[PDB]
């Protein structure tokens, strides 16, 4: 006995078996089970769920039972005491690009996905909540302590809708709760292409057989492209300056007009696109459009699983990196590809490597303009500073040019991300990513920090002294013992982000081990993984390793100085070199002879 069997609400197709492309949906990958890793199931769930009534509330729902005998403490108290600070000075990392930090939120949009519950097309629950702050179904609000400055500017609390979950929609019983997956879980580029045909087809230009995404008819980048704008009225974008009028992007994932330089990752990818489909068409004049599609969107993913692995991780794992993820030795069939639950919360470490603010340079790297450098805060769901501002190239070279900010114990997330965040369905940039963090914890129904450790085989610290080593912070373990009375109470979020970096690494442990066993399970289980024999040949891969996050710049913007290594901090002139010292992707391997 299992209930094996719930597969109700989910798309569903045939195996188009033997097939050497990726279902959009990410169907049919694994043979003998279709379905694992596809669009729109739930998340894996490595431990079991914990909730409140053992079945769906969140712990801090009803406020009289407690978790372990104690009172999980406010959201927000645990943003104020230990999350925020002031001094954005000191904080910049020393030898990571702001694209290192960019990076991670493609990689994690590509992976995850848990959306917020609807029911409301027009409801007032949706005003409900947000206006008198009353807890009930899915409102489950974010009450502000006393104390907070936000009390006497805002209201009684920051509303917050509890998290879509599988089977059905409606009230739900049974089993435990368990949160949807809206995004495929392979490294596959689902946010450039979409996880779903309905919208994957929205995204093509299948006006001619070019095999091309569709791109902006109303604005230009210097005669090369943006993302298409968005159907989408109301639109926050457009909310952000009523004067302007900019909509939000059309992208593979919804999330990617969020913020400006996150948009600016996306049109830079959808670019890669059409310029590999128009090379392809050359070298192969006979080709579909839909041949041209795929084809192109093949090289893409296998585009981004070589910087992701070969690239991005040796970096966030460190030392860690040849525990958790051997060498590649084949597609195992066994392995479960699917993302859990715990590891959406894990990626958020992220969160804490975004600065304050974001630079706009000049051809030579110099203050473009007398605004140049910009508050985060503005920046959220800002589309107009792209079209009517410079467009791409000024963005990317503060990617190449900045630095992200560094994880600190005592400094950990901007109050850009903190106090001010723009939530796209509310008003205003009074939103606290921290505290939401923490409350998507509990909705999720997550275990202990203790569970998690327990789980990766490390010690379990039970008193003050325990954590103060586990976090080789006097301090901080006090604050968070004073806010939580245990450590089996600690939500993982606050815990795992709170212990001290792993050598050459830029997470801890628990976070090395928890995205350590996501990533070599996610790419042990992919059938289409880009080494797997017999998905490329081998002078396709020959081909495909020579490509550099660099060398998609010089490819697909009008930078002409770019750093060699990417992602780790480099000085202008000296990094940077002329963009033919940089390799090239030789798309010849790719031709294909009739007779
Ligand atoms: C500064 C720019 C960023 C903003 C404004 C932002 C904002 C958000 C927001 C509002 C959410 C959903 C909160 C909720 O309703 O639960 C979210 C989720 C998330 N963020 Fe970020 N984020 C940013 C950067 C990053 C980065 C750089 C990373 C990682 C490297 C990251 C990783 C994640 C992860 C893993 C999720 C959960 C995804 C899911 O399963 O739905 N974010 N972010
Ligand atoms: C700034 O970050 C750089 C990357 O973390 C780092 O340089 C890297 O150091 C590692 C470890 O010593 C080396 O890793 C590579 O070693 C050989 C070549 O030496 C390669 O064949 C392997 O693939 C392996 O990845 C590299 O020497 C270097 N990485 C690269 C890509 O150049 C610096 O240590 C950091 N700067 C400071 C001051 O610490
Ligand atoms: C709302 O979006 C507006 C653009 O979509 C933006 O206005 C634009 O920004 C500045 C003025 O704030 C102008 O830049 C400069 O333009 C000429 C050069 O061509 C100069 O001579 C001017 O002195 C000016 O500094 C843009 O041309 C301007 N356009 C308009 C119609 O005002 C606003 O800044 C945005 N404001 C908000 C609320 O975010
Ligand atoms: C889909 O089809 C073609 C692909 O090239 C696009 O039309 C060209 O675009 C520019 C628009 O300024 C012009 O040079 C011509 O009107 C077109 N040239 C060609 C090749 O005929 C069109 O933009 C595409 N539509 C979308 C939204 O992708
Ligand atoms: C494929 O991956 C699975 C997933 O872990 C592995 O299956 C294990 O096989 C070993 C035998 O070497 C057993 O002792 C383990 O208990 C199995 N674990 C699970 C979860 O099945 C295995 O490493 C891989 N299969 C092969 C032989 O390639
Ligand atoms: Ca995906
Ligand atoms: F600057
Ligand atoms: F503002
Ligand atoms: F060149």
């Amino acid at each position: 006995s299992w209930e094996v069997g719930c597969g109700a609400p989910v798309p569903l197709v045939k195996c188009d078996e033997n097939s050497p492309y990726r279902t959009i949906t990410g169907d049919c990958n694994n043979r003998r089970s279709p379905a694992l890793g596809a669009a729109n199931r739930a998340l894996a769930r490595w431990l079991p769920a914990e909730y409140e009534d053992g079945l769906a509330l969140p712990f801090g729902w009803t406020q009289r039972k407690t978790r372990n005998g104690f009172r999980v403490p406010l959201a927000r108290e645990v943003s104020n005491k230990i999350v925020g600070y002031l001094d954005e000075d000191g904080v910049l990392d020393q030898n990571r690009s702001l694209l290192f930090m960019q990076w991670g939120q493609i990689v994690d949009h590509d992976l995850d996905f848990a959306p917020e519950t609807e029911l409301g097309s027009n409801e007032h629950s949706k005003t409900q909540c947000e206006e008198y702050c009353i807890q009930g179904d899915n409102c489950f609000p974010i009450m502000f302590p006393k104390n907070d400055p936000k009390l006497k500017t805002q209201g009684k609390c920051m509303p917050f809708f509890r998290a879509g979950f599988v089977c059905p929609t409606p009230p739900y019983q049974s089993l435990a709760r368990e949160q949807i997956n809206a995004v495929t879980s392979f490294l596959d580029a689902s946010l450039v292409y979409g996880s779903e045909p309905s919208l994957a087809s929205r995204l093509q230009n299948l006006s001619s057989p070019l095999g091309l995404m569709a791109v902006n008819q109303e604005a230009w980048d210097h005669g090369l492209a943006y993302l298409p704008f968005n159907n989408r009225k109301p639109s926050p974008c457009e909310f952000i300056n009523t004067t302007a009028r900019v909509p939000c992007f059309l992208a593979g994932d919804f999330r990617a007009s969020e913020q400006i330089l996150l948009a600016t990752a996306h049109t830079l990818l959808l670019r890669e696109h059409n310029r590999l489909a128009r090379e392809l068409k050359k070298l192969n004049p006979q080709w579909d459009g839909e041949k041209l599609y795929q084809e192109a969107r093949k090289i893409l993913g296998a585009f981004v699983q070589i910087i992701t692995f070969r690239d991005y991780l040796p970096i966030v794992l460190g030392s860690e990196m040849q525990k958790w993820i051997p060498p590649y030795q084949g597609y195992n069939n066994s392995v479960d590809p699917r993302i859990s639950n715990v590891f959406t919360f894990a990626f958020r470490f992220g969160h804490m490597e975004v600065p304050s603010t974001v630079s706009r340079l000049d051809e030579n790297y110099q203050p473009w303009g007398p605004e140049a450098e910009l508050p985060l805060h503005t920046l959220f769901f800002n589309t107009w500073r792209i079209i009517k501002d410079g467009g791409i190239d000024p963005l990317v070279r503060g990617l190449l040019a900045k630095k992200s900010k560094l994880m600190n114990q005592d400094k950990m997330v901007t109050s850009e991300l903190r106090n001010k965040l723009f939530q796209p369905t509310h008003k205003i940039h009074g939103f606290d990513l921290a505290a939401i963090n923490l409350q998507r914890c509990r909705d999720h129904g997550m275990p202990g920090y203790n569970s998690w450790r327990g789980f990766c085989g490390l010690s379990q610290p039970k008193t003050l002294k325990g954590l103060q080593t586990v976090l080789k912070n006097k301090i901080l373990a006090k604050k968070l013992m004073d806010l939580y009375k245990t450590p089996d109470n600690i939500d993982i979020w606050i815990g795992g982000n709170a212990e001290p970096m792993v050598e050459r690494g830029r997470v801890g442990p628990l976070l090395a081990c928890l995205l350590g066993r996501q990533f070599q399970q996610i790419r042990d289980g992919d059938r289409f993984w880009w080494e797997n024999p017999g998905v490329f040949t081998e002078k396709q891969r020959d081909s495909l390793q020579k490509m550099s996050f660099s060398r998609l710049i010089c490819d697909n913007t009008h930078i002409t100085k770019v750093p060699l290594h990417a992602f780790q901090a480099n000085n202008y002139p000296h990094d940077f070199v002329d963009c033919s010292a940089v390799d090239k992707l030789d798309l010849s391997p790719w031709a294909s002879r009739e007779n």
